[PDB]
């Protein structure tokens, strides 16, 4: 519980290529918002292609055979993730300002949840780094076998604006790890954090060029990164729609490898022989946490017929309880939405549950005059068919659904095109491990929701995404596997 | 070494599809050559973009929660792939028959390697089908949580020509094995084999729609199954060329998961104190292997200054010796290539060649006037800037290259777009550690050539592929992690 900096001094604002700041070729700058007053914070370099295409280069030598950090110990590549996890949490009340100021989340969640996940993730996965095997293998003939486990090289790297510090590290942490070299493009949004945290980079003693950060737009500097020649793999967390084009550029340009961390529109499924209280707690911060900018937050809660309309009254009066206020006083639980787009986006998404025949039961309108606050909002009566049903709304907006069958709430939770999350709340065994089989999405809580760590696996099913991130599976993704057969002499067991 | 089959019964020339021999939709059928005489064998069903939806309906009812396939046994999918085992061993014979009169191999490959190669993968990855583990993780907080290895669903399955049986077999028995149903599209090229096997998957007792085989083109047939908005996951095997527009046509669609097994333009490096006639006689093999359509082959043969003249003139003696003829003469060596389109395309390269400056030594011009025949073609004093340098010719026909450092010709062995393979001959022990490093290939064999068994993991770095088949990692394709995490009364050690 320390005490926040309310408006502190923001050096960074530039591209960090190189280990060196810079600005943009063409010299323009774009600039970011404190969603809480709505006023302008700074202004930050506007990346482009250009840009992009000499962080690709600083990238590519820090990884020539030979280089300081191809030569290096793994172990070495290790202390340099926990040196810098070491100053991540020197500099903990800055960071989680920062990312305050910029992005609007309450700073209860920034120091406590955010910035904790952010110092475990890079000392999680430096400890991974002298620890991924490769195989030697019994093979036929007269062989020896072996498997190398290599970086696939450059890396190039696309992160949202949601989780500006947590979403950095879910990237670079294992990357790194397994020996590769990044060239990231942060939010358009949020971009002032991760500029912060590359500061800190090049004093942990990372060598030049392993990690660039680049500011600017996706349409931009974003897909000049998904469609370079000379890059190995792309890694995107963002949007379904956008992850439809960086599949494409990868098919494009040079068959580059991808990893896809895309929507939700995940369910929290309550049965009747759940506890009661604990259900309505966990379903509603599933949804709220985060003012409904998560991925993977319970965006369509289903509740047995029977425990229908006590469950509905409770979620109503815990919404209505929420605290929303400015997010650096403590106590605060709801902040502002990032900007004014998804502010208007969501304020959209109330009017048509409306238009559609969803009753509004609470909330539904701004919170106040300034910045860009929204009422918890909570819809009931909702049917699948709806667009609220179907659609990532990611704000503040809880719809509600009846469901009599078991075999009736799991068709109805999967019939989607997302599969990222899932939940159920149950005391009974048999029920709880059949949920697990049969609910299609990629992490399924069983009475919590949001529980995501440095050791769990992450990613979505079906169209919520390719590949995992987190835990030794999201080591994978940065690995190229080399088979090493040589002709031996003999060959003895 | 058995008598071969010369005038074999084909009762099998039509649609797989839920167990069933079906015609295709418009009842259309197409031819397929005999690439010995020239004539036509016979004709199969011309499968398109109806004919995919048909099979994709039956691949994904088999699918279904509760189905046979799904509730079975992990065991139980094994005995199924090690009983077909049994029955291709039963019937080796006649496919290694049916493999030599439709694609041209010599019919001591057929059944001597590619059939020994069938047997071996079915039973080898039918031994993983109960062995395939996920993970408990030691997870923050009061959770139990676990990985479940799902199968990833319905995977839409692409082969070439060049080993019919065995592309088919790396592709089936790995997905089956990990519990998923297929959609198998089979080069027009070679339709057959891929057919009579299929009888034997109905034989050795697979449930309806796990295994289905569509004849028929590539624009038709194969872009339905890379496009369909059904199947979870395309495996791709052929052209790199191809492989771009299966990328993109996955991001274009659904996002299905993709692996590519793609192109290759592999580069063989013999230094001085290799074992010239051990050396001599594995870089000739390494080319001229299946007639030199091979993803894999040694098709830049590098040598060291010191023993070129002696290593050409050798190499040059054996393309002379090499016995071209009839596939199913016991000691013929290299058959006709597959069809018109292919012959003729490597005599065009042979042409080109000569056209830039490269010394022919021998063969380069058609084998006889019937059936689609090459000579033995070897070239000298070849540049790295030329055509038949840089491009996949597929076809017998070996370029020597000359060097005379080491760090050079790591250079020039990696210079170029594809990455699926490369070997060096040395005796030297700190030489093949070295090259074991800084080759960029998936695979590095060392002192031998085309060394693949179900083992050894194999596929592309760079736009030679995504992703590995075979061994162990093989298995992590077909597969999509789900996390578990369930709240906990308390968590002990
Ligand atoms: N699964 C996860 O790990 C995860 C985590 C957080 C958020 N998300 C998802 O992200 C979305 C919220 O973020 P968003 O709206 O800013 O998504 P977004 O797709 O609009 O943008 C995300 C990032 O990609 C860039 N981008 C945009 N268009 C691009 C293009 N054409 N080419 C290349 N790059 C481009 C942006 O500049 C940004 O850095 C939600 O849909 C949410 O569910 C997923
Ligand atoms: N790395 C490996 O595992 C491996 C093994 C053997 C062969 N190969 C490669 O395969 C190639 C030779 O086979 P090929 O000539 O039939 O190549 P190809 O690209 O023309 O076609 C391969 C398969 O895809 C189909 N196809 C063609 N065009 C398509 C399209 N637009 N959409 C969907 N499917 C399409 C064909 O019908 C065929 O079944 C060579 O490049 C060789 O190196 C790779
Ligand atoms: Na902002
Ligand atoms: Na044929």
């Amino acid at each position: 519980l320390p005490s926040p900096i309310l408006n502190p001094d923001i050096p960074y604002n530039q591209l960090f290529i190189n280990n060196e700041w810079q600005d943009a070729v063409s010299k323009k700058t774009f600039p970011t918002v404190n969603p809480t007053t709505g006023e302008v914070i700074g202004h930050v370099a506007e990346g482009d292609r250009a840009d992009v295409d000499r962080a690709v280069k600083a990238a590519r030598e820090a990884f020539r055979l030979g280089s300081p950090w191809r030569r290096m110990d793994a172990s070495e590549r290790g202390r340099l993730l926990n040196r810098l996890a070491d100053l991540v949490e020197r500099d903990r009340v800055y960071l989680a300002s920062l990312e305050t100021l910029d992005n609007g989340k309450p700073f209860q969640e920034s120091y406590a949840l955010d910035l904790d996940e952010v110092i475990k993730v890079y000392r999680y996965f430096a400890g991974w780094a002298d620890k991924w095997h490769g195989k030697t293998i019994p093979m036929d003939g007269q062989h020896f076998c072996f498997t190398r486990h290599e970086p696939v090289g450059v890396c190039g790297q696309i992160i949202p604006w949601n989780f500006p510090l947590v979403m950095q590290g879910w990237k670079l942490a294992p990357a790194l790890a397994t020996g590769n070299t990044v060239v990231m493009k942060v939010a358009e949004q949020t971009p002032l954090s991760a500029l912060y945290l590359a500061s800190l980079i090049k004093e942990a003693g990372f060598p030049p060029g392993v990690v660039n950060i680049i500011t600017g737009y996706g349409p931009t500097a974003g897909a000049a990164i998904a469609q370079h020649m000379d890059v190995d793999k792309v890694a995107f967390t963002g949007s379904t729609e956008v992850g439809h084009l960086i599949q494409k550029a990868a098919g494009d340009s040079n068959l580059k490898r991808v990893t896809l961390e895309l929507g939700g529109k995940s369910p929290s499924i309550v049965l009747a022989d759940a506890d009661m209280e604990h259900a309505v707690e966990q379903c509603h911060e599933a949804l709220f946490f985060n003012m409904g900018q998560c991925c993977c937050a319970g965006s369509r809660t289903f509740v047995e017929e029977s425990i229908y309309n006590e469950f509905l009254e409770r979620t109503v009066e815990k919404a209505k309880q929420r605290k929303v206020g400015n997010p650096f006083e403590l106590d605060t639980q709801q902040g502002p939405q990032v900007d004014k787009e998804q502010f208007e986006r969501v304020l959209g998404y109330i009017q048509l549950g409306q238009k559609e025949g969803a009753k509004l039961l609470c909330g539904g309108e701004r919170f106040g005059e300034r910045g860009f606050f929204i009422k918890p909002t909570v819809f009931g009566g909702v049917q699948d068919d709806m667009r609220i049903a179907k659609e990532e709304i990611f704000g503040p907006v809880q719809p509600l659904f009846k469901f009599k069958k078991i075999e009736e709430v799991v068709e109805r939770a999967n019939n989607t095109r997302y599969g990222l999350a899932a939940a159920v709340f149950t005391r009974d065994l048999d029920k709880a491990m059949y949920f697990t089989q049969a609910l299609q999405a990629g992490t399924v809580w069983v009475n919590t929701y949001n529980i995501v760590t440095c050791h769990t696996p992450f990613g979505g099913f079906k169209e919520s995404g390719n590949g995992r991130e987190l835990g030794e599976d999201g080591l994978k993704a940065y690995t190229e596997v080399k088979t090493v057969t040589i002709k031996v002499p003999q060959k003895n067991s």
